[PDB]
Formats: C-alpha cells, structure tokens, sequence
C-alpha cells in the first residue's frame, strides 16, 4: 500500500496556521510597543504571551510541515533536532501558564482592589513572567538531556514511547493538567470574590439610605445624632488617594451634619443630609460601574481562555492514551496526535489576538496597524 500525497495539507496549515499566528502575535507586540495607552504592567503579560506564540509560528511550526511534506527522516543537521522538539515544548508550555498566569492577576485585581502601584505593579509582573518562563525550561529540559537516538547516520525527529513514555505521562500533567486545575479553582474564587462585593455595595447602599429616612422623619435632635453616628463607622466599609479622599468627603460632611445636630439646630442638620445625596449617588455609580466592568471582563478571560483549553484538550488526552493504552491501535492514535498537534498550534497561535480584540484601544490599534499607520 502507498499513502500518495500531502502537499495540500501543507499549504492549508501556511494559509490558515502559520500566516494567522505570525500576523496576530505581531500586532499585539505593536500595540503594546507603540500605543502609550496600553503600556500598562497587565499588558506586558500579554506582550511575553504574543512573543511565545510568535517564536511557534517562526521556529516551531514551519519545521513541523517537514514531516507533511517529505518523508518521517530528518533533512535538517542531527544537532537542530532535539533543539527544534525542545523549543515547541518551551513555547507551547510558556502559552498555557502565561494564561494561568493572567487568571490568577486578574483575580487578585478584583479581590485587591486597592494597594495597587505603577512602579511596584511592572517589577511584580516582570517577575510573574521570569517564573513562567522557567517553569517552561524545567518541563521542556527532559528532551535535550535525554536525547534522540540514531548504524545509519540518519535519525526520525520523534520521542518515542519506550524512551519518553513517562516524559509525555508527567511532561502533559505538569504543562497542561496542573494550571487547568488552578484555572478552575480561580473561574470559581472570582465568581465568589465578584459576588461578595456586590453584596457589601448593596450592604452599605441600604445602611446609607435607611439612615437617611430617619433624618428625614427626624422630629428631635437624638434622632439625628444616633443615625449619623452610624453612618460613621460604615462609610469606610465601601472605600477600603482616591479612596483616602473618597470616604474623607462623607466622613467630614456627616462630621458637618454632626457639628449642627450638637448645635440643636435640626432643620440645618436634615438640609445638610439631604445635599449630601447628590454625593452619595456620585460614588455609588462610580463604584456600580467598576464591578460592571470587572464583571464583563472576566466573562471574556472566562470564554476566551476555555476555547483555548478546549483545542489544547484532544493533544493531551490522546497523548496519555497513546501511553496509558497498550491494547488500543498505536497507528490510528499517532495519525490522531498529528492533526491534534496542529490544532493545538491554532490554539496558542490566535490565542493573545482573538482577547485583545474585546479591548476596544487595542482593536483600534490592530484598524491602524493594517492599513500601515504606526501614528
Ligand atoms: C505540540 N507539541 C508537540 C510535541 C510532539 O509531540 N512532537 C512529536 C514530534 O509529534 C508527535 O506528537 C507525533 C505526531 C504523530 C505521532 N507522534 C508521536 O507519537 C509523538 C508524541 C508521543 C511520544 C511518546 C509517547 C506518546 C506520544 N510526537 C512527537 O514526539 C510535544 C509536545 C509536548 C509534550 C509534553 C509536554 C508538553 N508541553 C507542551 C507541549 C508538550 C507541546 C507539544
Ligand atoms: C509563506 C510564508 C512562509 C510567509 C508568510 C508571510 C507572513 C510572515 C506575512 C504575510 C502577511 C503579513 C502581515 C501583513 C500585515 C501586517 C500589518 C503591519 O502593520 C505589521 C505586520 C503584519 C502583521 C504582517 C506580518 C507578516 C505577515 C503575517
Ligand atoms: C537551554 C539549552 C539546552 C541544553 C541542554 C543540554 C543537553 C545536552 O547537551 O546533553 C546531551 C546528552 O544527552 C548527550 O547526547
Ligand atoms: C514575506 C512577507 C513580508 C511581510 C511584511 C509586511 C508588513 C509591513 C511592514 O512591517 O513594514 C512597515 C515598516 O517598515 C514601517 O515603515
Ligand atoms: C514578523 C514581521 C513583521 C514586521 C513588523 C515591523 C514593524 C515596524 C514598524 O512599523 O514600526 C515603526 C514605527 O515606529 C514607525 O513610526
Ligand atoms: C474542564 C472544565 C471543568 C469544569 C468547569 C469550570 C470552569 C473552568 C473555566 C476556566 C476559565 C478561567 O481561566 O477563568 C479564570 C477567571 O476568569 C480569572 O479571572
Ligand atoms: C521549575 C519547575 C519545573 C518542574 C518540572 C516538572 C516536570 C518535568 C517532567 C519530568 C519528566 C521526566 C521523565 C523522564 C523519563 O522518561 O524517565
Ligand atoms: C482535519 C482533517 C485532515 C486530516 C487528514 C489526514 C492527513 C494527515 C496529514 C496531515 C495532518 C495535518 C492536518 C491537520 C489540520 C487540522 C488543523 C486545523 O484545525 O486547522
Ligand atoms: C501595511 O499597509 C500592511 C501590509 C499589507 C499586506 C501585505 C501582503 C503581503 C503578502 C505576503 C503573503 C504570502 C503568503 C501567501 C499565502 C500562500
């Protein structure tokens, strides 16, 4: 029997792989290099992301149309094999812990709010991406250090199973199994941690108003002294240089509220509540708006991040079956592996530039960057 021919497999995976990864990955370099609006501490996440899946695109997959195009020998020198499984290893674990690693950032911002500082914010995401990138090196190091055996001089650029059985086994637990499982835990300490905050705007939107009613209905001036001094405790509760100035505003007009209320003056004091609602309305919009946003944010990371998981999901199942399996059929499985591998890549390579794309000051910049404008 003969196979035939695959050379249109090779140039469907240029056109609708290779030239999408390459394309992508570099606009969101751009974006992130020439906009002064995204040069941001969180984007620079996205820019090592971008940078990874460029180096796939580049140095990985278009030696990885070799074995479509030609024969399973290597044509290339013996030194650039383990070299070239090694950097799709390096690049394709660096992706999957990249997101890992922007989940978890994205939930310390909501459960953090405060405590946030430009300076300090680029020096710890700096770190975060140096952690990532050696993670990446301890999972793909096994490859080189193990090597690829050859009486002739010519060697197939593949890991076996009976050398690198236990490799893929823990190699696919460690790269995609282990932040899948901390990718899970935070999908759902978000969804509490967004909640939670709603919860406590309503908390102190209701002790705001009701107090307010007793003002208004107040006929004595020890109506009014108890149901501000509630009000005094609790206005710290919805802000913690914004927020330190935020509470300050209330703090000293209940304080002002207070001073009349002392006084005797009850009219005065029912006056001063009463413009205060204007200030109370201005920050519970403000602050409504901002768990709106998280909210929708997180909605998108959430989808986003799953249809990648989802496509990196076939790869690393039939790989453990390939290894697990002994009764199962090695051909039909290594031929499934071999499409899985290229879905994967589609997975990683259009991964940074599909979630940019729900940033509107980004998808500006991607509507320049076609057109050759750079500003
Ligand atoms: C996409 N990339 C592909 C790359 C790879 O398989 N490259 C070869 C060259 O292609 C195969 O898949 C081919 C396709 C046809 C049959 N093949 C095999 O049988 C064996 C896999 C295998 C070996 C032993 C036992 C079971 C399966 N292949 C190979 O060695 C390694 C990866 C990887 C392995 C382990 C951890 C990882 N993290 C990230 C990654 C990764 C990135 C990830
Ligand atoms: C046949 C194969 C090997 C070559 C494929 C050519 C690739 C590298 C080409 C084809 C179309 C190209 C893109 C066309 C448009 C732009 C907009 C520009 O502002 C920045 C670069 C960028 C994003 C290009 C980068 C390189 C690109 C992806
Ligand atoms: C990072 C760079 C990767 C360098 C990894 C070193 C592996 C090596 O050269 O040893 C090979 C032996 O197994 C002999 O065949
Ligand atoms: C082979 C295909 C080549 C793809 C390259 C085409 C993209 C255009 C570009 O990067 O040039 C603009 C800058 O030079 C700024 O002036
Ligand atoms: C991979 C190949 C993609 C090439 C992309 C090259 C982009 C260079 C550019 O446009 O930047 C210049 C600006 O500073 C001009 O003001
Ligand atoms: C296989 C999925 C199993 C269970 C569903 C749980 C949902 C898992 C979805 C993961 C998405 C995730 O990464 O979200 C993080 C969160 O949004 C950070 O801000
Ligand atoms: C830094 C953290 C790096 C963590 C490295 C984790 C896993 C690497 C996988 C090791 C598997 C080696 C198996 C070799 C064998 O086949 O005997
Ligand atoms: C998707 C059906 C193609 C499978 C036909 C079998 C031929 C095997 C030869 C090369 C495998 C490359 C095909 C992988 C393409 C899928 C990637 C994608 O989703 O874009
Ligand atoms: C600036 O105005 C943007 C650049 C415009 C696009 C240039 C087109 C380059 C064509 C190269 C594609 C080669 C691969 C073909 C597919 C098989």
């Amino acid at each position: 029997e003969e196979q035939g021919n695959k050379l249109h497999w090779a140039a469907l995976l240029i056109l609708m792989v290779i030239i999408p990864t390459i394309g992508g990955n570099t606009l969101v370099i751009l974006a992130v290099s020439l906009e002064k609006k995204l040069q941001y501490a969180t984007n620079y996440f996205l820019m090592s992301l971008a940078v990874a899946d460029l180096l796939v695109g580049l140095f990985v997959m278009p030696i990885a149309l070799l074995t479509i195009m030609f024969e399973a020998m290597w044509p290339l020198p013996l030194v650039l094999c383990p070299a070239w499984l090694f950097l799709d290893v390096l690049f394709s674990t660096a992706s999957i812990w990249h997101l890992c690693a922007i989940s978890v950032d994205r939930y310390i911002a909501i459960k953090k709010p405060i405590q946030a500082n430009q300076y300090n914010s680029r020096a710890t995401a700096f770190i975060k991406i140096t952690v990532v990138w050696l993670i990446s090196i301890g999972i793909a190091i096994p490859v080189p250090i193990k090597g690829i055996e050859t009486n002739p001089n010519n060697i197939t650029c593949v890991l076996t199973k009976e050398r690198f059985g236990d490799f893929m086994l823990f190699g696919s637990l460690a790269a995609f199994f282990t932040p899948l499982a901390i990718m899970i835990v935070t999908y759902f300490l978000t969804i509490h941690a967004l909640q939670k905050k709603a919860a406590d705007l309503e908390d102190n939107w209701e002790t705001l108003n009701d107090n307010l009613k007793v003002i208004e209905k107040a006929d004595n001036a020890a109506q009014v002294k108890d149901a501000l001094t509630k009000m005094r405790a609790a206005a710290l509760d919805a802000q913690k240089k914004d927020f330190r100035h935020g509470f300050d505003i209330l703090v000293g007009q209940i304080d002002d509220a207070l001073k009349l209320a002392n006084e005797g003056k009850v009219k005065e004091a029912q006056a001063a509540a009463e413009q205060l609602k204007t200030t109370r309305n201005a920050y519970i919009q403000k602050y409504l708006q901002t768990i709106s946003n998280e909210q929708r944010a997180s909605k998108v990371l959430g989808i986003v991040f799953f249809l990648f998981l989802l496509m990196w999901c076939p790869f690393f199942i039939t790989n453990i079956t390939l290894v697990l399996c002994d009764s199962c059929n090695q051909t039909t499985l290594q031929m499934l592996l071999e499409i899985f591998v290229w879905i994967g890549y589609v997975s990683s390579g259009v991964n940074p530039l599909v979630y940019t794309l729900f940033n509107k000051t980004f998808r500006d910049a991607f509507g320049r960057y076609i057109t050759c404008n750079y500003r």
